[PDB]
């Protein structure tokens, strides 16, 4: 027995908050949170305890320490057939990373509709309230690998793989509602020019470098996701606090064969929120794997991410209605000229097990459809539809990938297929083609209908020439970026600007920098002014008399484009660092800890060591981490209790955590004598908006910093933080 | 006509600075630097200007923006091979990572040895003063994946594959002089333990969690290179600035066939150092590539990484000498038992052309040797022999891996191998057996002799029983760790304290970091006090009372065991920010840049936004960066001229510039008014050591500046330091 005798390696099964005990696997972690597909994960999970260590081929071993040898001393044997199954599949343990979104995120949950749908789909898993459908939802960045960080500025992944009872429908998506390109001709030519560069493999994770904004400059198309790349929608504070988009129109198709259009939406329920540009960098390097941890650890906190299912619906009719092509995934649909329905609402709830067996393997197509859905002509899902299959069977290593665990079907599946690498299931059909007598041909095809009937697609009308050519609907580039633009606050349009200024400043080639503004002056004059200050580079005549775009069928702006502009905040599941001194004010603990614990906010308790402090009062606070260790980039805002300041007041990194934390625009609490930190963030003895103090901490102090952190980030501060060295 | 007329899209054939052009192809860049293995890859080398675009079946492409649709709005036809051709290879452009390494960056150069061997070698590429041996080097990290960030803590890989005339060497070493572990079949033991946790796969890039520390704790065979990657060792500040070494004992073999016993060291010709932790940790988000673009830079500015190789000798009858196991691949040969004998000089002068095709698909394996060379019963070496070839043929698709063109001898094989996928050669010879009548046995088989020999192994006695046991002479764990403190100075034991200290503060079962700090007592008492002050563990009696190990044969330290003990700084290829303002003082200017230019030291003119200023005089300054785009993290030293300093003395940015640089020990230098500047950092109107400060740049001001940046950092600032908020 090497485990303490006291039990403290295992982590309880039971929800604890981020940092309290060691994360563990989710079957071990939350044994009774059960769906239809995790239990169907039981014949293959293995356990460990009390099981004798063995080969692969169930041959117990005796010494794992050791090669088999001549003499203690001596050359190592070919014989040892325990070493060289043990170095072989080390040898061979990874696979190809995906070609895109490799590095993500993944977790367990269940989806239920709020009212049946069957007049605008037949699709079983949106037909009745009270059926529960698993899901499998990975989230992910797109251009960095496996290895690279997580609050990067990229374009974030939404991925859910629901188990239906009429098939998986994997519903693949991104969090902005269009993509950068139109054609899924072009996708190896912008990914090749966002990836690293092909000489030297270089920037990982980063869009800041020529190819990037040499595409963007040659494609216009490309503008309006770059706009919602380079806004604060490009760094989101977590999986939970971002949009979904499935970005493409499809069709839903009800029992009498009626074809709606539909674009789908995740709402997030916890709100929308992004980090700040310096925050966001600063943290790959702090912690890369920040998202990763922090959506592991709120489904171990019980704070499970929510989304609400939603559909933009079009009628067949209005097809042609907008000023844009409802095929062209460039364009948005304005929620307020289209609102989005409430369909349902999904619950993450459980971790995997191992990471690599259920999110590395997981294979998400956005062509696995089900009865009550169908696609539509838009040209870059028409190129998706070719490429997940393709690239599955590569990465996965061989056509029988939907046998492999995490992607199997939990519903019923049989057909003449056979053979392929690692082939699991064994057939006993006497028949392996229909029509066959032999089986009396079964499996058998089953007409459509209303309710667990075969597949057919909505029959469109295609009507044209076979051509390589783009619809002249689609060549309008401008709008939108600019609707996008006009919609957002002032400080994310300044955080745009910045944006694209930090970009463009490390493009080496000073001629794509100035191309990139002449396209912004194609989109507003104010955007393209202030990056062009930011850059050296002053406008011409010519691009100060270029005309703006048009608005976007009458709107002048749309608010649900911006972050911020409709309040939405939803503190439960965030956390504060609490600085802690060698003789807290216990009085302060407990007002700061009841008042966090009432709206679900987590805490850390920081100091400039490790182990344990004692309060005035003999409470024995053991120590989550150094205040360089877990510093506030971590953290959603920060407190500092009474107690013998003294001994943190001349304390660098102390001080350092508050001028951190005040230039990203968090809150911060000072109670009593920490109120002396005023004078390291320049506070007046007036106050300011955004640093709550007191002569003590209580339900008043908590109250104002609660309803600071429901507004996620002090942006009047904005004008106040150039002048900080932080 | 996407090229600007004025051809400022394509950089100088020249060496240029770093920043001061777009980096670029090898063969484009420096195309007329060569050698034997460059010249022998312009068979496989693709060109592009002026050729048409075709599908890879050579049919030209007319429309490469457009899918093949019914109607220009219609959906895509499955007859579109020029897509379905180009989204194929895009879905299948990944291969697996390596399993270990999987980070990687890689030059060409070329190495000769100072004087012929054939004493104690009949190795071919050793024979000849004259003879140039091509070599392709890949450094590495070790846990992180392949988009894992360069500078954090970690051991770092060295892979020198040269093409010798009598076949491939491949040297395949690390950073440091010892490895964690003592016998191969526990590499995927300790493997697993460092890397992301099977759960959630975190942590990226880092040993600081708890499986790492917990296989330390009950394996004290790894405590002598944990000891070195807690120290500076693990964050480099370039592959230039860090020694090599094969780790294990190697033998040698002359004509005569003498056998003795070699391990292999290269030496950095910049010299050995390292960064900072706060500053590396930092480094990983504000640049994840900062060593690879380091490397790549270095070379394309002719500040060509060199090395020498050098080799501890040991006779045969003095295997058993030592205190130590020679074949211990945990234990180091000091330098002052048995010295490092000079043997050549390699030089690394030219870029991959493409990174994948070159660095990704490079095999180096340890079991590549040649005539000359043998191996030795180190049981860790024993078994890399097994991995090297198992891996190689998963990772590369097949075992004709050698046939990937960097992968190539350049010398002749021949021999009756056959097919496998992937297979390029076409063999003509009648016969795929020997022996063979039927193309009279060719090729044949080589007696060993004294050049141009076969292979032939040195015939060492074996005699033991078989046995899965370690050697008696391996058990001993804590006198190297011990000896390596003991050589290390004040600031750098400072260093390995803080950094077991952050690590262990990082894992989340406390009992470990107890187990930690009882095997630190086994050490070193100081050591371990030290730790557990930070951690708030007290060492119990017992602990205080453990014995110290003993001294390795009779040493108390050894200087070649520390980076900075014996000076041995190069200022050349190190590069100076500067700060710039609106109206600068010219003469400064010239005066730092024409100082800088003499010693090869680069500068950077950085300001609060791109484009220009102007000096004093007129002098147009070209801006390379924001003070916030290349923060002081990617220099050595920062110098602030003379000018309107008012114009930069509020900007927070160019304040806190200076205050990361004074806190990571870097020398700073301030002309004129910049002395202003003194009160941000907290300098004596008296100055200070390490500020250099004088009414202008003239006279011995660069003189005082240069000096500081050949001792690389400035020690003395330490205690200095833990005030600043920074
Ligand atoms: C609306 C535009 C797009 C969206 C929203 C989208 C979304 C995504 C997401 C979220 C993933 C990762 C799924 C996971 O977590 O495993 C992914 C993977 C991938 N995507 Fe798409 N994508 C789009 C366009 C395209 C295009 C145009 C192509 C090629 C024609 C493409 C090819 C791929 C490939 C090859 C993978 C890797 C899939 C795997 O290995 O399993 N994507 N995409
Ligand atoms: C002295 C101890 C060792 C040193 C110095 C060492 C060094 C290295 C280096 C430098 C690389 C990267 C080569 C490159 O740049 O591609 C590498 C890769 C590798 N190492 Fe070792 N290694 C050690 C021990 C081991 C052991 C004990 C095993 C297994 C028994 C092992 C298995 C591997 C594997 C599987 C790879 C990836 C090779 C590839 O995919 O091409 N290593 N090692």
């Amino acid at each position: 027995s090497l485990a303490p005798e006291d039990g403290s390696h295992r982590p309880a099964a039971e929800p604890t908050p981020p940092g309290a005990q060691p994360t563990a696997p989710g079957s071990l972690k939350a044994p009774d949170t059960r769906n239809e597909k995790l239990n169907s994960l039981e014949d293959v999970r293995k356990g460990s305890e009390n099981y004798a260590l063995t080969t692969n081929q169930g041959v117990r071993i005796a010494d794992d320490q050791n090669s088999l040898r001549a003499g203690s001393r001596g050359p190592t044997l070919l014989e040892d057939f325990i070493l060289r199954e043990k170095i072989a599949h080390f040898d061979h343990e990874r696979i190809p990373e995906r070609i895109v979104h490799a590095r993500g995120s993944a977790a367990h949950g269940y989806f239920q509709p709020y009212k049946s749908l069957s007049d605008i789909t037949k699709a079983d898993f949106l037909s009745d309230p009270n059926k529960i459908t698993p899901v499998f939802v990975r989230f992910s960045t797109v251009q960095g690998g496996a290895g690279s960080a997580d609050t990067v500025r990229d374009i974030r992944g939404f991925a859910t793989k629901f188990y239906t009872e009429e098939g998986i429908f994997d519903l693949v998506g991104n969090n902005t509602p269009i993509f950068f390109i139109q054609d899924a001709h072009k996708f190896p030519d912008f990914v090749h020019a966002v990836k690293p560069e092909p000489h030297w493999a270089i920037p990982q994770g980063q869009s800041a470098h020529d190819t990037f904004w040499d595409y963007v400059s040659l494609q216009p198309e490309t503008l309006h996701n770059v706009m919602w790349a380079m806004s604060d929608r490009g760094i989101p504070r977590s999986y939970r606090t971002m949009e979904g988009f499935g970005i493409h129109t499809f069709r839903l198709i009800n029992a009498e064969g009626k074809a709606t259009f539909v674009r789908f939406h995740w709402k997030p329920l916890a709100g929308k929120a992004s980090l700040v540009w310096d925050e966001a960098q600063k943290l790959t390097g702090r912690d890369p794997d920040f998202h990763r941890r922090e959506l592991w650890e709120a489904i171990e906190a019980g704070d499970f991410p929510e989304y609400e299912l939603g559909f933009q619906l079009i009628p067949e009719e209005d097809e042609f209605k907008f000023d844009f092509d409802l095929l062209d995934p460039t364009k948005l649909i304005p929620e307020e000229l289209v609102p989005v329905q409430r369909v349902g609402k999904m619950v993450l709830n459980r971790n995997p097990d191992n990471f690599f067996a259920e999110n590395e393997q997981a294979a998400f197509h956005p062509g696995h459809i089900v009865p009550g859905l169908d696609f539509t002509n838009d040209p870059l899902l028409q190129g998706r539809l070719y490429s997940y299959t393709d690239t599955q069977i590569s990465r996965l290593g061989g056509p029988n990938f939907h046998e492999i665990p995490i992607n199997r079907p939990t519903c019923p599946y049989h057909n003449f297929q056979r053979d392929g690498m690692h082939r699991m299931g064994i057939d006993t059909n006497p028949a392996n083609y229909e029509p066959n007598s032999i089986n009396d041909n079964w499996p058998r095809e089953t007409p459509p209908g209303p309710k667990r009937g075969g597949f057919e697609s909505y029959q469109e009308r295609v009507e044209g020439n076979k051509v390589r050519e783009r619809s002249p609907s689609f060549g309008e580039y401008y709008s939108h970026p600019r609707l996008f633009w006009l919609s957002q606050t002032p400080f994310e349009q300044r955080h745009i600007v910045d944006g694209f200024s930090f970009e463009l400043s490390k493009v080496v080639r000073p001629y794509i920098r100035e191309r990139v503004v002449d396209q912004l002056a194609h989109i507003d004059l104010t955007l393209a002014q202030a990056v062009a200050k930011n850059l050296g580079i002053e406008l011409t005549d010519d691009q100060l008399n270029i005309t703006p775009p048009p608005d976007v069928n009458g709107l002048k702006k749309d608010p649900s484009l911006s972050l911020y502009a409709i309040p939405d905040g939803d503190v439960k599941g965030r956390v504060v660092a609490i600085l802690l001194n060698d003789e807290v004010r216990s009085a302060d603990l407990l007002a700061i800890l009841k008042a966090l614990k009432a709206k679900g906010v987590h805490a850390k308790l920081l100091y400039s060591r490790m182990g344990e402090v004692t309060a005035d009062d003999g409470t024995v606070l053991p120590i989550a981490a150094t205040f360089a260790g877990a510093p506030s980039l971590t953290v959603d805002a920060v407190i500092v209790p009474c107690g013998n300041i003294a001994d943190i007041a001349d304390n660098g990194d102390a001080n350092y955590y508050l001028m951190e934390a005040y230039k990203h625009l968090k809150p911060i609490a000072l109670a009593g004598d920490a109120r002396k930190f005023k004078a390291t963030i320049k506070i007046a003895d007036q106050g300011e908006e955004g640093i709550v103090e007191a002569d003590s901490a209580d339900g008043s102090f908590m109250d104002e910093l609660l309803t600071l952190m429901a507004a996620h980030r002090v942006w009047s501060r904005i004008p106040k933080i150039d002048k900080i060295p932080a």
